[PDB]
């Protein structure tokens, strides 16, 4: 019966033989402080007692990073904005964005450089924030959310696993290993990762996640494929179900939400109803990228993962910024289509589809920066108009919005009903009660130290690293198959490889990695060439209103067409405009003056929009916004210096479904592997034969740029193209002895 309580500001009070927290400091026990009652009564009693300002502060979630004290050397102190956020704007939801790791030696507190904090320091911080949260009138606790933290970047003190697609690769391979085919995967893998993730996240007081992504990799040109698990909706649905089950728990509430005091991380799945199918793979962070198009009519397939997660009881949902072009309303009259606005602002999507068609009973967390920079379809509207559109659309809380007064102003102008704010407040409080945060919101900082990156947890990560590796090609020489490596030999390395780790497996290693001026050693006479390569975008120079870039007619036009519901095409998106024209800094359609460029610098990722279909390595070499690392020119020199290319072994990281074009020569390598982020002991363990490769492609790889241009952004695979797939979904070799 009696749950554990902790209180740093308020007092505890003995009642009816049990203990309770006196969170309103009134000396008697309110129903909302009475953990014996079911959540609906505590919420109802709590909302009853809340100011108009208290209820609307819940509808904000913003960054609240740990700071350091430059005079004391202490890390994990509140920043300056904490006071204004918790006391003035009455916020209880934050995004924690610091890296968690051991700081190198000599690293002292600077100022305002979002510091790296240790596990104990991070928990110190979130405890401090809860202490200030408890200091409010009603002592409502806070929830922190964060983007993912347990994936290698080709980190911190969080246990390192491969990237999302790498986890699916491991799950497909483990199914194949034990059954024979790779369809929906073996979720024992997924559960193991999520279990390590849960304990580590909860141990530092981080109980929410902006994620995981339920999006599908159906458009290889979408830069966000790097955070996608698969292109297969049905595999996606099983991973989502498993993530929710492991991270949130399997006890649902009467309301159908997987929420309990043992819920370690409540998920806010994203990006509803599916960020994947982007026209030309252009991303709707950017004005040119507003469109989501569905040539194969797969809109329903893309939200299957969300239905799986909703049915398992996901806590929260983030709609995307995209605009669903010409998409039949689900469960609606023939001919009816969803509004040509960003999902976050379309009531038919956040209330129609999500809640009435799909049955979701939780809250809706907007994506970040919609009201000011990305209210697609509301380019003309004002900010209060945009806020009201989202809230009345069904969004309950706004990420990156920090002026509570605007919400209150809209209520006092009857632009938002009080029932609606009450309805938000209800949905936002429900998880906090169920997750036990009204009983104890604190954590032990010593225990984060023993938890984040514990040896056993990193063991699970290394296990998944080795099972994520996909072996795509393995020439059979006259001396046998290229992989596994024979013992000993001269090995040439190119690309990010730690020489000592390769060397410790018994090879004498030449390093082809040199500074830009220095003379690269030749590769001739090597027994093995280990190349580790990838492709990266370098588009920081993009500017929407530069006649050399965004408004350069020599860069083509934006074939994307979104006809607004005012009967008009949206600016820059009529089908014959310059790439930079969709940006507000060109069309100016805002109620503002001399507006700034949203798209400048392409800070979030992605190539120049006119280069987004260049996924073949030879093109990427020659492109302006693409860089092959290491240079394809260096690789080709190296693959020649060894006169048999069967001695070459390519570890490729497929950040996006890159295309090994036949002209590049990379298919001449003796073995090709797809890695999804792994340490070099993991990679060398597999290469030298200590473990055999078992992962399977969680997405298909094409062998022609042409197939990239023809494929259907909403459709998996390349089976509908003239050239087809180089490697299908679910492919992967092993060794056989
Ligand atoms: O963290 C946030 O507040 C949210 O930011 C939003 O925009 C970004 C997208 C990509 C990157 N990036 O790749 O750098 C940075 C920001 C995302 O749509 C959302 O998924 C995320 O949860
Ligand atoms: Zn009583
Ligand atoms: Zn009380
Ligand atoms: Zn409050
Ligand atoms: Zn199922
Ligand atoms: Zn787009
Ligand atoms: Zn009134
Ligand atoms: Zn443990
Ligand atoms: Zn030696
Ligand atoms: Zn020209
Ligand atoms: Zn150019
Ligand atoms: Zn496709
Ligand atoms: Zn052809």
């Amino acid at each position: 019966e009696q749950p554990e309580l902790e209180a740093r500001v308020k007092e505890i009070i003995e009642v009816d033989g049990y203990q309770f927290r006196d969170l309103n400091d009134n000396g008697e026990l309110d129903p909302y402080e009475d953990w014996r009652l079911p959540t609906p009564e505590r919420v109802a009693d709590l909302v009853g007692q809340m100011s108009l300002v208290e209820k609307s502060g819940l509808m904000l979630i913003n960054t609240l990073n740990a700071a350091c004290d430059p005079q004391t050397g202490e890390f994990g102190v509140l920043p300056a904005q904490a006071d204004n956020y918790i006391n003035t704007q009455h916020m209880h939801r934050f995004v924690f964005r610091n890296v968690v790791d051991v700081r190198a030696e000599g690293v002292e507190c600077t100022g305002t450089g979002t510091p790296v904090v240790s596990p104990a320091e991070a928990a110190t911080f979130t405890n401090a924030v809860q202490e200030m949260s408890e200091a409010t009138r009603l002592g409502i606790p806070s929830l922190f959310k964060s983007n993912a933290r347990n994936h290698i970047d080709p980190a911190g003190a969080f246990s390192a696993f491969p990237k999302e697609a790498g986890i699916a690769a491991a799950a497909l391979g483990e199914q194949a290993r034990r059954t024979g085919e790779a369809t929906t995967g073996d979720m024992s893998v997924v559960a193991d990762f999520a279990d390590v993730m849960g304990e580590e996240w909860a141990s530092i007081g981080l109980r929410g996640m902006y994620g995981y992504m339920a999006d599908l990799s159906t458009e290889p040109r979408w830069y966000r494929t790097h955070e996608t698990f698969t292109e297969d909706a049905y595999l996606a649905a099983e991973i989502m179900e498993t993530l929710v089950q492991t991270l949130q728990g399997e006890e649902l509430t009467d309301n159908g939400l997987a929420l309990s005091p043992q819920t370690r991380v409540a998920l806010t799945l994203k990006h509803f109803p599916g960020g994947g199918p982007q026209e030309l793979g252009l991303d709707p962070h950017y004005a040119f990228g507003k469109a989501q198009v569905y040539p194969a009519g797969r809109f329903e397939e893309h939200f299957l993962p969300f239905q799986a997660a909703i049915d398992a009881g996901v806590s929260s949902i983030m709609p995307y910024y995209g605009v669903p072009v010409d998409v039949p309303v689900v469960g609606g009259e023939p001919g009816e289509t969803y509004p040509h606005t960003g999902f976050a602002f379309s009531d038919s999507i956040v209330n129609g589809l999500l809640r009435d068609q799909l049955g979701f009973t939780g809250y809706v967390n907007s994506n970040t920066g919609i009201i000011n920079d990305r209210a697609w379809g509301l380019e003309g509207n004002t900010v209060p108009e945009r806020v009201a559109a989202a809230i009345n659309g069904g969004t309950d809380t706004l990420s990156g919005f920090s002026d509570v007064s605007v919400i209150t102003d809209l209520y006092e102008a009857d632009l938002i009903s009080e029932e609606r704010i009450d309805l938000a407040a209800e949905r936002l409080l429900e998880p906090l009660f169920d997750m036990g945060l009204f009983e104890n919101p604190y954590v032990d900082p010593d225990v984060a130290t023993a938890t984040v990156g514990a040896d056993d947890h990193r063991a699970v990560g290394l296990d998944l690293q080795r099972k994520s590796l996909v072996l795509l090609q393995n020439e059979e020489t006259d001396e046998g198959p290229v992989l596994p490596l024979k013992e000993g030999g001269d090995v040439y390395i190119l690309g990010d490889f730690t020489e000592e780790t390769v060397e410790s497996y018994g090879y004498e290693v030449t390093n082809g990695n040199v500074a830009e001026g220095e003379e690269r050693p030749s590769a001739a006479g090597s027994d093995y060439v280990l190349i580790s390569m990838t492709a990266k975008t370098n588009a920081g120079d993009y500017v929407s209103d530069d006649p050399s870039l965004g408004l350069n007619p020599d860069h083509g036009t934006n074939p994307s067409v979104i006809i607004g519901d005012d009967g008009e095409p949206l600016p820059g998106l009529d089908g014959q405009s310059l790439w930079g024209a969709a940006d507000v800094c060109v069309h100016k359609e805002g109620h503002e003056e001399n507006p700034s460029c949203t798209d400048n610098r392409l800070r979030f990722g992605g190539a120049y929009p006119w280069e987004s279909s260049i996924l073949d390595f030879t093109g990427m070499e020659a492109a302006e916004s693409w860089e092959v690392v290491p240079s394809l020119e260096t690789i080709q020199e190296v693959m020649a210096e060894v006169e048999d290319p069967s001695k070459v072994i390519l570890h490729v990281y497929f950040r996006q479904p890159y295309v090994l074009d036949e002209e590049s020569g990379l298919r001449d390598a003796g073995a090709i592997l797809a890695g999804f982020g792994m340490t070099d002991t993991a990679l060398m363990d597999v290469l030298t034969g200590a473990y055999a490769p078992q992962g399977k492609l969680p997405f298909a790889l094409a062998g022609t740029r042409e197939a990239i241009i023809e494929q259907d952004s909403d459709r998996p695979g390349y089976d509908e193209t003239e050239d087809g797939a180089l490697y299908p979904f679910g492919y992967g070799l092993t060794y056989e002895d």
